[PDB]
RNA sequence: GCCCGGAUAGCUCAGUCGGUAGAGCAUCAGACUUUUAAUCUGAGGGUCCAGGGUUCAAGUCCCUGUUCGGGCG
């Protein structure tokens, strides 16, 4: 009965504990790794038996074929590689020990094997064991699922099962670790200093993202989880550390969907005496070098709609394409839009609304010019942003805390990097004017309150730091999870997360 | 006066903004950093003037002094280095520009200087400016005083002021970052894989502490802040990743003092097919390497009650000492303590309490066996732990996640590294038995129901993961903040934290 | 809420027009000293989603109820 298998196995294990045959030994001295074993002894001719070499490996059994009463084949699997184990009685310690150990071994059990390298008559590298030791029995029936596990409910809720049964998961996570390591090395070589900013803030801020509210009993007050390390990074830049960076975890009290998580890892750096046009080249170098170092080339194949969907071949050649929002939008829509200075005026908002309705671009119930123009951009600019593209200048109406344009007016100093019709990186030229910063904070706090008592959603510590002099600096941020999704060919954020947050059962 | 100065400076800046003359320019191309400026143009002899080189640097005006109406020395400050912008009328663009820019710049203002490197008669490197541009005025008055500011509240609440006025803070933070960089390099070269475990868990667990409770809105469940990534790391090792590690943040809902913070960073790794004696050599190598790579030697001087206090000279020579927590306690105390290897009855607790009374020590009001024996070991085996020292094994009752000792009973496979009488890292041989782990979880839950706020709950997902088979593993955890405190001669956790949590005053 | 189609061993499907529960996979036992998704030999495992009427006899004729899935709101 498959349902009672666990119980039966448990009983057997209990018996092994009763009669002094503890199936959980404290230590097994593994001499060589499976990868090193395979690399070293792959040259052996078929039929070889290195009787003069003794090695101790360890791994989980993934198969068990009984070709006879004295000849059994196991398939150790570990470190992403497999190794056959040719349990033969004539090469074992004794026949009784052989049958005793082989009567207690099942699939999924973690065992240690001591024996001699060799190759079968079919040219399969294996290890003839002098003695097999049981290290950790598997009490649950491990399925023999050909083509791997495919149910996307035990894959995410039981990540260990996904790792055991599916091999691409390990590669997906190794790629993410390599991505983070490459970013760290790049920024450190550039001269940056990695910092750790508080994840719990007294104030939530004026941002629209919903925060996570905790309660500190010792200090008898509420604590808000981090949304961005923005303000503390800028306070450090005020202090004197010109170049800072942090790869950290931000929290958001929003919904859980295909491409969202309550907690996510983002990279953010800030450098003094620069601007967004200076960060353009740094972003080009970082992204192109990361792609070259991870995938081994500048071309990446991505499937936005699963393996059966369309395949897109993006090219990360270092000269990324750069386009301005206003000019490219003029070229795409054909018609010219009113001048930027009149972006705040209502007639601009209405002429944008009329033309977007003419193009059937659905917008949220708030019909402010910001929503309309960002929808226009997303519907007629990101559509063509398959290869990485640099949107070069955005209007001030979506962008607070960013300096005004050097020559233009009403346009913020920002760029965005779009790969596969999705933004991965953004950067801004900082607003170091304490008066303008305070005015924006007040306005956004009043907007966030939306008729409430207000007098909050601000950081008087930050507005006091800026009054001490913040050098003209530039900030850059990027989503780690989206980059990992684009580099591991995953269209779901849960595929690049070890333990994604899932809805509770029942 | 500071309010008056702020009012006057703000009025002046507003008047400047009215008639053009933006005091916040968008871009200033810094050609060479200050450190490179000192490194390169230091071979000059006093009285040299490289009129054929023009460089644009930037910094903050720490001090502005004038010697005559046509000669004024500013003291630029940058990445921990000090320049000296010696500005004069003859080599400036114009005299009118000279006195128009001299009456506007004050202390603390961030400026950019485009000029020729040189050296005066006295012999300190300077830059003769052709044009000075104000980049960011400092509205408030920087407190001008020697030795920096000593007000701990001001330094901790306003870290930017501490960085501006005090230089050793930058050194402390550089050292703290180098610690984490070296740990990552050491673990990566050993084959470990860096991972990111969730910071919010449905049920509390991971380590003995009190958690932070949140409330997800869309999904109606109550989330809990992380205390340790231990369980997730062990499930990942079950999955097949032999070696994992993570340098992350843990949250405690407890008090704040000189050594405790609500959020703190710790490094945890787990390696399969290893025991707690396989991590002692690794720990020796990692700690000695960190000390030698940062300090430059194996000898470190530490002041535990302030620099004015006595200095203790610890030595990090790789052969660290090794001590047994029960055997050496027996040797030093004098008498035979209760056997406790197979005796966990109330008699053991009572005789422990009698020993505590006889030894003149203070014990927690719960007076339980674990707390007692913890007081006994801490007060009798820790005074002579100046140099780094290992603790071979600890009784099982203070070990709900460590495998039992292979030879002795009641003891567990658990060592602890102590430097300067404080634990930095501790490692376990992890318990891979599902039945024993379930039993220990049940005891912890029963203790919590009995009124133990520091007990964990039972996690059935981890129990199932163990039921699927966990290899013989060893786990290791280290407190980064305490190590940074030791390596920076800092006796307060606030000194090694960028923005420590303080009273809402 | 209305209509339609399934409710069958542990899982996936036959069971045809009733003459009765079968096949594969999963588990257990046996055979085989060179397998690789090893292969053969069997065993257990259901009570046919539930209750009624037709029929000598109905999972396999029909009517209700429960659930799931799809469409229609
Ligand atoms: N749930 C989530 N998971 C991961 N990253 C998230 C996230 N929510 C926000 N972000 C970050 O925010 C960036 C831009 O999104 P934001 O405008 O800040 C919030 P959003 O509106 O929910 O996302 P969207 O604009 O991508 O639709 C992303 O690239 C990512 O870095
Ligand atoms: N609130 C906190 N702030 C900073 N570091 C903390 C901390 N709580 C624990 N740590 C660190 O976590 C590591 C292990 O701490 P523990 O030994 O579990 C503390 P404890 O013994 O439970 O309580 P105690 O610190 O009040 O004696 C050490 O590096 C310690 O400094
Ligand atoms: N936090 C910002 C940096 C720019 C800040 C501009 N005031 C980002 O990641 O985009
Ligand atoms: N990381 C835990 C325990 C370390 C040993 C884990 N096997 C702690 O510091 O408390
Ligand atoms: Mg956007
Ligand atoms: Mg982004
Ligand atoms: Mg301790
Ligand atoms: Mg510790
Ligand atoms: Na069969």
């Amino acid at each position: 009965d498959p349902n009672q298998y666990y119980k039966i196995r448990s009983q057997a294990i209990h018996q092994l504990k009763v009669n002094g045959e503890d199936p959980y030994p404290h230590k097994f001295h593994v001499d060589i790794s499976l990868t090193d074993f395979i690399q070293k002894y792959s040259h052996l001719q078929p039929g070889d038996h290195l009787t003069d070499i003794t090695l101790k490996v360890a791994g989980r059994i993934h198969a068990k074929r009984a070709s006879g009463g004295k000849l059994i084949f196991y398939d150790l699997r570990g470190e992403g590689v497999k190794l056959q184990v040719m349990a033969n009685s004539r090469n074992y310690k004794s026949e009784e020990e052989f049958i005793h150990i082989n009567n207690k071994l099942r699939r999924g059990d973690i065992i240690g094997v001591q024996g001699n390298p060799g190759k079968t008559k079919k040219g399969e590298l294996s290890i003839i064991p002098y003695e097999i030791t049981l290290l950790s029995p598997c009490l649950h029936m491990l399925p023999h699922l050909h083509f791997g596990l495919k149910d996307k409910e035990t894959r995410y809720r039981q990540r260990y099962l996904d790792l055991i049964l599916n091999d691409f998961v390990r590669q997906k996570f190794i790629i993410r670790s390599k991505i983070i390591t490459y970013i760290r090395s790049f920024l450190d070589e550039l001269g940056f200093l990695e910092i750790e900013t508080p994840m719990m803030n007294i104030i939530p801020g004026g941002a629209v993202a919903k925060p996570f509210i905790t309660y500190h009993n010792e200090l008898d007050m509420n604590l808000y989880m981090r949304i961005a390390p923005e303000l503390y990074h800028k306070m450090l830049v005020v202090g004197g550390i010109d170049r800072v960076y942090e790869i950290g975890r931000q929290f958001r009290n929003e919904g859980i969907d295909l491409t969202h998580n309550p907690e996510f890892t983002t990279c953010e750096f800030y450098m003094a005496y620069a601007d967004y046009h200076d960060l353009m080249e740094i972003t080009e170098k970082m992204v192109s070098g990361m792609v070259k170092h991870i995938t081994g080339s500048y071309k990446v194949t991505y499937h936005p709609d699963g393996p059966e969907g369309q395949a897109y071949d993006v090219d990360f050649t270092p000269p990324f394409r750069r386009i301005n929002m206003v000019e490219e939008l003029e070229k795409a829509l054909g018609m010219k839009l009113p001048e930027t200075n009149l972006f705040e005026t209502e007639e601009t908002r209405k002429i944008l609304d009329d033309i977007c309705v003419a193009k059937a671009v659905e917008c949220p119930p708030p019909r402010t010019t910001a929503r309309l123009l960002d929808k226009l951009v997303g519907e007629f600019l990101e559509v063509t942003c398959i290869n990485p593209t640099f949107i070069c200048d955005h209007p001030q109406i979506m962008s607070p805390l960013a300096k005004w344009h050097r020559s233009k007016e009403g346009l913020t100093e920002r760029f965005e990097l779009f790969v596969m019709k999705k933004e991965i990186c953004n950067a801004y030229t900082e607003l170091n004017d304490p008066m303008r910063q305070r005015q924006l904070f007040e306005e956004q706090a009043k907007a966030k309150a939306a008729g409430d008592d207000e007098a909050m959603f601000i950081d008087e510590n930050f507005c006091t730091a800026l009054e001490y002099g913040l050098p003209p600096t530039a900030g850059w941020g990027m989503g780690i999870d989206r980059v990992a999704m684009f580099l591991t060919d995953s269209n779901n954020i849960k595929e690049v997360l070890l333990f994604p947050a899932m809805k509770p059962e029942d």
